[PDB]
């Protein structure tokens, strides 16, 4: 999967995410492509192959698709589906769209279907947040898993020294002990719905990144959203469970989303 990039052209910049710029291009002439140039010292050229074989995988509707590499150069570029609405955060808080219920269940669906996915594969996110979704010129909403255990967490969203990670998203057993699985997969599932409902809100207005940490300790959770029906709120409200064992698997939430999809 090594592209001539005598078949890209480059459109125009989209903006900067994880590991660098993003732009928009043409590939053989007729299929969209987001072309990401891998910043230099990220990763080596053998560490990038080995995250983009990880990511070739992994195949799935709901995850973002790789097309292909351009690793004969600096900086090397990587070619994926492109997302023409772009990070699902900014998407919601876009006001032009007027979303109906329905549509943000289907948002939930899509990101469920790929989480579904990879728990099926005993693949870990660790950073499922509306910022880390993407969304097509359809509104399909879709998840990149390139390179995730690479991420760097921003100043924004951790409250700790060594041991990072997303408070606001975080379960308690992550807040306190840095203990990761896929039931805090679940956990930051459930705020993702949380943020969808609530248009892009962040969660836990009113505190601090180290104030909320000891908060959510002691019981506090994101209330429902008013565009989140009762149905949907309990859906959302399963993933955050003090106890990890007792909250959902991703294949049973996407059952329990496609019934209230077929009730409501
Ligand atoms: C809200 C977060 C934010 O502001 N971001 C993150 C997304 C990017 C940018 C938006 C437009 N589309 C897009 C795509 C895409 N595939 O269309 C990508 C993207 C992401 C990854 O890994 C995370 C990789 Br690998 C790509 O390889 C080509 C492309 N990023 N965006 C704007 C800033």
């Amino acid at each position: 999967w090594e592209i001539d990039p005598k078949d890209l052209t480059f459109l125009k910049e989209l903006g900067t995410g994880q590991f660098g710029v993003v732009k928009y291009g043409k590939w053989r002439g007729q299929y969209d492509v987001a072309i990401k140039m891998i910043k230099e010292g990220s990763m080596s050229e053998d560490e990038f192959i080995e995250e983009a074989k990880v990511m070739m995988n992994l195949s799935h509707e709901k995850l973002v698709q790789l097309y292909g590499v351009c690793t004969k150069q600096r900086p090397i570029f990587i070619i994926t589906e492109y997302m023409a609405n772009g990070c699902l955060l900014n998407y919601l808080r876009e006001m032009r769209h007027r979303f109906q219920t329905q549509q943000l269940l289907e948002m939930c669906k899509d990101v469920c279907e790929a989480m579904e996915y990879l728990e099926s594969k005993q693949f870990l996110h660790r950073d499922l947040a509306a910022r880390n979704c993407l969304v097509n010129d359809q509104g399909v909403v879709k998840v990149s898993d390139f390179g995730l255990s690479r991420y760097v967490l921003d100043d924004e969203y951790t409250s700790s020294v060594g041991s990072k990670f997303p408070v606001r998203w975080s379960p308690p057993e992550v807040l306190m002990y840095s203990k990761f699985s896929s039931k805090s997969d679940i956990w930051a599932f459930g705020v993702l719905m949380w943020e969808i409902y609530s248009l892009g809100k962040m969660p836990y207005e009113r505190f601090t990144n180290s104030e909320t940490a000891e908060h959510i300790a002691q019981g506090l959770r994101l209330y429902r959203p008013h565009l989140a029906s009762e149905k949907v709120y309990t859906i959302m409200y399963s993933c955050w469970h003090e106890k990890a064992d007792e909250r959902p698997t991703f294949k049973i939430l996407l059952s329990n989303i496609l019934d209230v999809m077929d009730e409501e």
